[PDB]
C-alpha cells in the first residue's frame, strides 16, 4: 500500500475524505489514531507515494518540485500550477485521460469551476458546447475560516445588537488580499478575489481559463460574474449555455442523471431543485431548474450546487488520487520539469 | 390640490407608500386611508382609516393601491367609475392592453393614453429597466439574460420575520440549517416551504407550465411591454437569498450596435434615477446594504463580454420597497400630474 502525506494538515476535509477513501493506505503522514506533525522540508518527502497539498500557493511552489524529485505524485489544491502546460488540471469525471501524461503534479481546479464542469460535460459530449455565461452565488468558506467567522459575527451583531448592515465593521471579505473590506451580512458582494486589468476578477477569469483547459477547447466562450452571498457552505450557480446542436431537455436531464458525480434534482411540480443547505456534506454535484431559453433555440439554463469544500476542493483532490491509483499512474516521474 | 387615497394603508407595504407620499411634491389637499376607525399619521396629522368599499372613492382624484391582487381586481374598477386615476401596485392589471405599465424614466409617454389605471411593474423588472434604457436609446437592445439575487422583504413582513427567526435559531441556539422549520419561503401560496437561512432558493412565486416561475416570466413580459418591443429576447432566473432589503441583478445584454464601455458608463450616469457606482480600482460597485433607503438604481461591474462583440455584463441594485414598489408608484402619480393627466375617464373599460 501507499504512504500518503497531507501538506497543510492543520486540510480537515482532506483528512475526512482520506479516511473514507478506497485508496490502499499503509501510512499517513501530516506535514482514530494520533499522528505527529512533521515539518515540511526539502528532504521530508522520501518514501511518500502521494502528497495532497492543502496549504497556500507559497508552500506548493517551493516544496512540490522537491516532492517530485523524491518520487512523489503531487495533487495540488492551489492555483499556482493550474496554467502550467506540464501540469494536468483535472476533474476525474471529465478529463481523467489528461492524468496519463503527468510530470508529478496534478492541479485541482477552482471550486466554482469543478461543479460547473461536472454538470456541463454530459451535455457537451452529446450536443457540444459553444458558450457559457454563469452568475455564481458563492459561500464564504471559499474565502477560508476567517471569512466564515466574520460572517457569523456580523450576522449576530445585526440580529442581537441591532446594528444596521451598512454600519458593520469588516476586515476580510470580499478579499483578504485587497485594500477595502465590506460586510457580507444581508448583502451580495459582486467581488471574489481581486480585479485584473480587464475589469473581471481573478475568480471570474479562472472560470474562463480553467474551463478551456479542462475541456481542452479554447473555442468555448466563457464569461462569469462571481458573487459572494451570506451562505457558509456550498456554491450555487445560475448557468447558461448554448450547445452546438439542439439538445432536447428530456435528454439533457437523462444525460445529467446518468453522469457520474452528478445528481438530477429537478422536479418543479414538487418544488425539487438543488439547494446549498441540502448539498452540504455530500460529494455530489446537484443540477436542476433545467429548461430551454425562451428565444435562442440552442440555449439552456440550469442551477448547479455542490459543497465547495468537498467536490469543490478536498474530495476532488482525493478522487484524483484514487483515479491515479486506478489508472496505474502512482509512480516516480523520470524528468524533472519544476525548479 | 388633489384628494389622494392610499388603499391598503395598514400594510408594511402601505407604510412605505405613506412614507414616499409624505416626501412627495404632489399638491395634496386631502388624504384618505382605506383598509379592512384606527389611526395612522400623514405628516403631522392623524388620519382615520376607513373601510375599502365600492362607494369609498367619491371625490378622490388619485388612488395608490398597496394591498393584494384581490383588492385591486375588486375595487380599482369602482374607483375608475367614480372618476379616480388609479396607480396599482399588483400584477393584476400589468398585462391588460388598456393599462399602461410604467417606469417614469423609461416610458412616461405611455401614460398619455391611460384609461384610469396605470400599473406599477414588478420590482426586479423596474430596476433592470432604469439601468438598461439609457443603453437601449443609444445602441439598442437585442437580448437580455438575468440572474437575480432577491431580498425577502419582497415576500412581505412575514418572510422577513421568518428569515430573522431562522438565522437566530442557527446562530443563537445552534440549530442546523436543514433542521429549520419554514412556513412561508420560497412562496406562501405554494405547497412546500424551505429554509432561507444560509441558503439560496431558485424559486420566486410559483412554477408556470414552461418550467420558468411567474417571477421570471414577469421580467420577460413586463420588459417587452415597458420598452414596447416584443422582439427583445429576455430570459431570467430568479433566486431568493438571505438579504432583508434590496435586490441585486447580474445582467447580460447584447446591444444592436457596439456600445463602447466608457460611453455606456457615461450614459447610465447621465440617466435620471440611475447612479453609476463603478470604479473597480477602488472596489466600487453596487451593494444591497448600501442601496437600502435610497430611491436610486445603482449600476456597476460594467464590462464587455469576453467573446460576443456586442455583449455587456453589469450589476444592478435597488431597494425593492422604494424604486421597486412604493417610490415607482408615487413617481407615477407625480408624472401623471406633471403631464396634466389626472382626470376622470369617461369610458369604463374594466369589468365591475
Amino acid at each position: 500500500g501507499y504512504t500518503v502525506a497531507v501538506v497543510g494538515a492543520t486540510g480537515a476535509q482532506m483528512i475526512k475524505m482520506l479516511e473514507e477513501s478506497t485508496l490502499p493506505i499503509d501510512k499517513i503522514r501530516y506535514l482514530d489514531q494520533d499522528i505527529t506533525i512533521e515539518e515540511t522540508t526539502e528532504t521530508a518527502f522520501e518514501g511518500v507515494d502521494i502528497a495532497l497539498f492543502s496549504a497556500g500557493s507559497s508552500t506548493s511552489a517551493k516544496y512540490a518540485p522537491y516532492a517530485v524529485k523524491a518520487g512523489v505524485v503531487v495533487v495540488d489544491n492551489t492555483s499556482y500550477f493550474r496554467q502550467n502546460p506540464d501540469v494536468p488540471l483535472v476533474v476525474p469525471e471529465v478529463n481523467a485521460h489528461a492524468l496519463d501524461a503527468h510530470n508529478g503534479i496534478i492541479a485541482c481546479p477552482n471550486c466554482s469551476t469543478i461543479q460547473m464542469m461536472v454538470a456541463l460535460e454530459p451535455v457537451r459530449q452529446k450536443w457540444g458546447l459553444d458558450r457559457i455565461i454563469v452568475s455564481t452565488y458563492q459561500a464564504v468558506s471559499g474565502a477560508g475560516m476567517g471569512a466564515i467567522l466574520e460572517t457569523q459575527r456580523e450576522l449576530r451583531e445585526v440580529l442581537n445588537d441591532g446594528v444596521k448592515p451598512c454600519d458593520l465593521h469588516a476586515e476580510i471579505l470580499p478579499s483578504g488580499g485587497d485594500k477595502k473590506h465590506y460586510p457580507i451580512a444581508f448583502n451580495a458582494l459582486p467581488q471574489i478575489d481581486v480585479f485584473t486589468d480587464n475589469d473581471y476578477t481573478y475568480e471570474e477569469m479562472k472560470m474562463t481559463k480553467e474551463t478551456k483547459k479542462i475541456m481542452e477547447d479554447d473555442s468555448i466562450a466563457v464569461s462569469a460574474t462571481c458573487v459572494r452571498i451570506p451562505v457558509l457552505s456550498a456554491h450555487s450557480e445560475s448557468v447558461y449555455i448554448e450547445t452546438k446542436e439542439v439538445a432536447p431537455i428530456e435528454e439533457v436531464k437523462a444525460a445529467i442523471a446518468a453522469f457520474p458525480g452528478a445528481v438530477l434534482e429537478d422536479d418543479v411540480a414538487h418544488q425539487i431543485y438543488p439547494q446549498a443547505i441540502n448539498a452540504v456534506g455530500s460529494r455530489d454535484t446537484f443540477v436542476g431548474r433545467i429548461r430551454k431559453d425562451l428565444d435562442a433555440e440552442k440555449g439552456i439554463h440550469m442551477w448547479v450546487v455542490s459543497d465547495n469544500l468537498l467536490k469543490g476542493a478536498a474530495w476532488n483532490s482525493v478522487q484524483i488520487a484514487e483515479t491515479l491509483h486506478e489508472r496505474g499512474l502512482v509512480r516516480p516521474t523520470a524528468e524533472l520539469k519544476f525548479e
